[PDB]
């Protein structure tokens, strides 16, 4: 395995026993801190776009990159450690290199790469996280005591959006594999609306799956401006428009078959989720399905799973970056009762749960009248 | 247990699966950043210490604190996630709460309390770690281009030695076995120094463990000082003694049956632990040993065992505040040879390697 403990030597009996056990899962949580630093140094550095150019040695690449040779090495053994480098063996010695799939990963401008992630690190999230007991303290509630949404800022997308690419394929995937099984097809005509898009990766890689259908990104211009640029590198720039502008305005179109919010809810407030939620209900297809890509938990926010766990830590990433949550199946479920949709399907993914919503079939219980008008306006 | 990616929903092995999944797992490496931070951000709070004094749901501990109340739900169910914190949940809502071991972890003043680490990583590691490219760019190098030790100062490890009091008694218990194999018994009088002895706890557990024997601890003053009132909180005080200042100025003693060096090796440069190893032998008894407790790795470097991985961790720990390594056996038996000592055993530990040296002549 990858632990930094050898478990087997910790016994856990006694109270003192239990302690020093606890201490060293803790010590191990603590020192999580470290691979970021070194990934990210690493990054700032050089290392991995020379390593792709040139395998080396640490001497040969502390000399590439002009650095000192004891502390190259000292960097690239961790890197080595954390097992995002590779080595291979020469009779004299060994090189460090990348592997294929390290690559696209670490390298800018591949479809994959992490390195906007790296700089959202190092330019927004780093800092933050230092200061999270303030941001705790004070909360996310404006001067007038309302809750803000989530704080990053357009000029950090415009890095961070192609960083979080490497979610999108087995989200797709599923995503695909659902709605085919539904009855759909991409032999006919369909439309999806993708609201906040990013690059554009999911919509785009369903066009790739669905040949007959179109769709809209909304997001900001210069993130819209790298959603078309992707559009073309993936060869659906047909079928791919944007429309830039903020997209809490509404009036998002007619006859959607598909509406799209990946990565957008945790980022709302309970008001502005629910206001997303009626655009997209206006703007669907009778048989149109709203589909939400999310860091969902239940209400009984039990870290039972992987996507359990990782959902309710991403809502401190949320407060730390100024607002949002990671939302429960019932908050949805509300939010979908007040725009006239259901839930019909929950699936889940490496990181995310999907919900895919339809158009409601059955009334309230409660009629139309001032009961019921009294009812919506508290 | 752990995992936060479901890796059974990462399938295939074309290019594009296995960058996918790639990315996937250096994600999840990166986000390893949140946990010290909403650990070391609820320390700053009081969040531990108000959850010891009475488990509260996430509102009532709000107004406790002073903290926005959803801020304060999503921080600790954050450390609820990480098993840092206890949580129940029942018809009343959720109540958080410390179990006992964890209490001992996260309390200030606790004899295994990791306080000392998170204002450790706050005041000192968390700034270096944001600057680790520069180091990497200039060296770990003096102004006249020698190595450099390790920079961590006195005053800083004033707060850090109590933050890993926690790794003493695994390599207490298991250097003790290996003690009493080797026909160290128990009503025989011995001498332990425990040089950078810190708050003194190996040598205190070895007082404990062996009822006639006595400890020397060296270490700076305001250091000292902790030790004794530590060995007086665990009943060793009339065996265990302090020698105050730079341990570099000499008067360590002589006649020692055995000589400790508990994470104090990799603080070194070659230079000076050769040295510390000339001294080490100088002052031992007959018989005596030499016992040094550290992240000890082959030349080969392969992280073939967690201890070898932490190791090459720790070395990168060690360059970002200054100037010390994770050093290799082949250079610990450089040393030793130089000193007059042989290398007679190797012992692993939860997170180190004990290696145990005797005079050769
Ligand atoms: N009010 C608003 N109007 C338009 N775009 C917005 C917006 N608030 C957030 N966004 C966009 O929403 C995106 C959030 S990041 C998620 C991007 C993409 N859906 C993916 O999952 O990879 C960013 O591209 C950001 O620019
Ligand atoms: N030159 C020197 N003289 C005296 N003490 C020193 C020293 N250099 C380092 N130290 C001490 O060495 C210790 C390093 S931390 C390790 C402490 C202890 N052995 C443990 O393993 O828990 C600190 O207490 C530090 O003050
Ligand atoms: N919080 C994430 C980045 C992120 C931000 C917004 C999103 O919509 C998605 C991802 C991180 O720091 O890793
Ligand atoms: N480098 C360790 C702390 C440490 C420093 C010096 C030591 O001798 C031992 C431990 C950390 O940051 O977690």
């Amino acid at each position: 395995n990858v632990s930094l403990v050898d478990e087997s030597l910790l016994v856990g009996v006694t109270d003192e026993d239990r302690a020093v056990r606890s201490a060293h899962q803790f010590y191990e949580r603590l020192i999580g801190l470290w691979a970021p630093a070194v990934m990210e140094a690493a990054h700032e550095l050089g290392v991995f776009a020379a390593l792709a150019e040139a395998p080396a040695d640490s001497g040969e690449l502390a000399r590439r990159l002009d650095c000192d040779a004891r502390a190259m090495r000292v960097l690239l053994d961790a890197l080595y450690a954390y097992d995002v480098i590779d080595r291979i063996h020469d009779t004299n010695g060994f090189r460090y290199l990348l592997s294929a799939e390290a690559r696209e990963c670490l390298l800018p401008g591949t479809l994959f790469s992490l390195v906007g992630k790296f700089m959202h690190d190092i330019n927004v999230a780093w800092p933050a996280w230092r200061n999270l007991a303030e941001v705790v303290r004070h909360g996310a509630r404006d001067t007038s005591g309302a809750e803000s949404p989530n704080g990053i800022a357009q000029e950090d997308y415009e890095s961070l959006v192609g960083g979080i690419n490497f979610w999108a394929p087995p989200i797709v995937t599923t995503l695909s594999r659902k709605l085919r099984a539904s009855g759909r097809s991409g032999d006919a005509t369909a439309s999806v609306l993708d609201v906040g898009c990013g690059t554009g990766l999911y919509s785009q890689l369903l066009l790739r799956e669905f040949p007959r259908w179109t769709a809209t990104g909304l997001d900001v211009e210069r993130i819209a401006t790298l959603a078309n640029a992707q559009a073309l590198r993936l060869g659906v720039e047909e079928r791919f428009a944007t429309r830039a502008g903020d997209f809490w305005r509404g009036g998002w179109g007619t006859g959607y078959d598909l509406v799209l919010f990946a990565n957008i809810f945790h980022l709302q407030t309970p008001a502005s989720a629910v206001r997303l939620m009626r655009h997209a209900a206006a703007c669907l297809a009778p048989d149109g399905l709203v589909a939400v890509v999310d860091q969902i938990v239940d209400a009984d926010r039990e870290p039972k799973t992987p996507q359990d766990r990782f959902a309710l830590l991403f809502a401190a990433s949320m407060t730390n970056t100024g607002g949002g949550d990671a939302y429960t199946f019932q908050e949805y479920e509300e939010w979908f009762t007040a725009a006239g949709l259901q839930r019909i399907e929950t699936l889940d993914t490496p990181m995310h749960r999907i919900l895919l919503a339809r158009r409601a079939t059955e009334p309230s219980a409660v009629p139309e009248g001032q009961a019921s008008e009294n009812l919506y306006f508290q």
